[PDB]
């Protein structure tokens, strides 16, 4: 009866596949390339993702069904087309984005869908945006974390936020490894993924987005972070509180919103990989029952403790529901 | 009658004053020579704070009387004397310490302290810590998280946690700005401060420090993080998750306990700049009622606001008082 529907779900598709596999031959030095070579390389060391990933109406169906799992929105994985070149960035997020609807509308009760774009070149992907909420009708966006070492409070990427912000869809800032400003110390340890290094690269995206004054500007984006907001949440009372100081003697601009309004205003979180009923309880304190969604982070986390987590979640049943799918199916336009 | 202990209550002396107003005009490109430059500089931005951070028997007290505060633990301001050299260092760490203690020892009833050091020069930092422990009989320790952008995972440090160790005095890790690894995303909007680049310095530093295994080598060290355990206790879940990734794929080491059993057996958390009733006991319920301390970070926070946060915290009357003072007592060894 409760409806479920997982908001952060990975896919990938062939034409992205074969693109990373030849990319994992670079000498490229971002983080990611530690993945890269993991999943797509030669001699992986992880082979079997790619399969996991690729899979949408096999064993990802299968375990859904068991699960008692309503839906799962895709995305494309990590990290996506953004490794690539402007030219074949461009290319590939339309080829991923055909795919990606053309997945959905195989099974649209059980699968909805975020686009993606590559940012390398924000007018070919303000233009991509467009089409993939008028021309595709998908959910909602995805983007993983910084594009070229840059964050979103970078004026090189307005044109992107414009079209975002006009179209209507909400974005998902995904995770994706340390960027090069600061991947250093991610080096080791398995620092670089999950663990740890994920969630520091894309918080920081996300402060730097609000403390630009980014929602001034556009101030009906939606973002949507996972990883139980990637801990935004836990430092909201600092964030303000320091924030005078910030303006005064850190030469931030004057905001019209304190730091935590617009957290609460613009953006709504995730449970991804943070199945933990204290953290949720926190999170919907803070944030409001409307701007928490779970998710499983499927196939990089198993479905059944996901599912089993928000179904004994000490909250009441129309919270629960809430969370379950409800700020979902809002959000990301789910019938 | 609520005993109120203080835990990161910063404290500056003359010599290191005039230590860092030299240091200021250097060419240092550490991202510290923003806070050295405005402080310390010889045209500061912030004229009034030397004079506030050196104060401990005027204003202080008498806000610690007009408050209720019984005591303050001190702590020698960041970023300490780990700027400058290693001869330099070393030398002003044992004057400051030995003013430290004089001070502490001028109205004890009133005033701890916490000793440091200058890990530069590692064999040099062990014997300071012995001298802390045994001579002056300080109530513990303090270091500004990083040390020539190095973190305390790093081998060369080995001699100075194998002194705290032996000691048995408690590390309280108090944070410095982002270090040359990470600096370069922490340049703009003031996040090279507290509102942002301080909690990931330093959680980042305390990350490595667990999953290096420093805590297999050192079972008995006790660190303490101040603004809520630098949101460590609001990512144990994923973690702990994420730790068998890191170790099967990642080349972390094997652990014996989890990242999470090391945080509670090792860690404490102080609520430094973090006066959220939600964030406290969000922090109780994880770690424990035991593992949390109170703190105001005076001078850069007034003491009112963060007096009034515990004595309306909504939590029973025992557990408060733990956190007022009662784990203060027992981890810096105060009567
Ligand atoms: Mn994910
Ligand atoms: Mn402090």
């Amino acid at each position: 009866s409760l409806r479920l529907i997982a908001t952060e779900e990975a896919v990938t598709f062939q034409p992205v596949v074969d693109a990373l596999r030849a990319h994992s031959r670079t000498d490229d030095a971002s983080l990611d390339m530690i993945l890269v070579r993991d999943v797509y390389g030669d001699e992986p060391a992880r082979p079997a993702m790619i399969g996991r990933l690729s899979d949408v109406t096999g064993e990802r169906l299968a375990e859904m069904d068991s699960n008692g799992v309503d839906m799962h929105l895709l995305s494309l994985t990590a990290p996506g087309v953004q490794m690539f070149d402007a030219e074949t960035g461009t290319r590939l997020a339309r080829i991923a984005n055909d795919l990606m609807a053309q997945t959905v509308a195989a099974n649209p009760t059980r699968f909805a869908g975020l686009g993606t774009f590559a940012p390398q070149d924000p007018a070919s992907a303000a233009r991509e945006i467009e089409r993939v909420a008028t021309q595709l009708r998908l959910n909602g966006l995805v983007i993983n974390s910084h594009t070229n070492d840059l964050y979103y409070d970078d004026p090189f990427f307005h044109p992107v936020f414009e079209a975002i912000e006009a179209s209507g869809l909400a974005l998902y800032i995904h995770p994706r490894a340390p960027s090069k400003q600061i991947d250093r110390a991610f080096r080791d340890y398995g620092m670089n993924s999950a663990i740890w290094g994920y969630g520091i690269e894309t918080s920081t995206n996300a402060v730097r987005m609000i403390l630009s004054g980014l929602f001034d500007r556009f101030p009906r984006l939606k973002i949507v972070l996972g990883h139980m907001g990637e801990a935004i949440p836990f430092w909201l009372w600092r964030l303000d509180y320091m924030h005078g100081n910030a303006t005064t003697f850190g030469g931030a601009p004057k905001l019209k919103l304190k730091p935590s309004e617009y957290f609460r205003r613009n953006f709504a979180i995730t449970t991804s990989g943070v199945e933990s009923h204290a953290a949720l309880r926190y999170s919907i304190e803070v944030l409001g029952p409307e701007n928490v969604m779970w998710a499983i982070d499927y196939p990089y986390q198993p479905m059944a403790p996901a599912v089993q987590f928000i179904r004994t979640a000490p909250i009441p049943e129309d919270v629960k529901a809430m969370v379950a799918g409800g700020n979902a199916a809002r959000i990301f336009r789910i019938t």
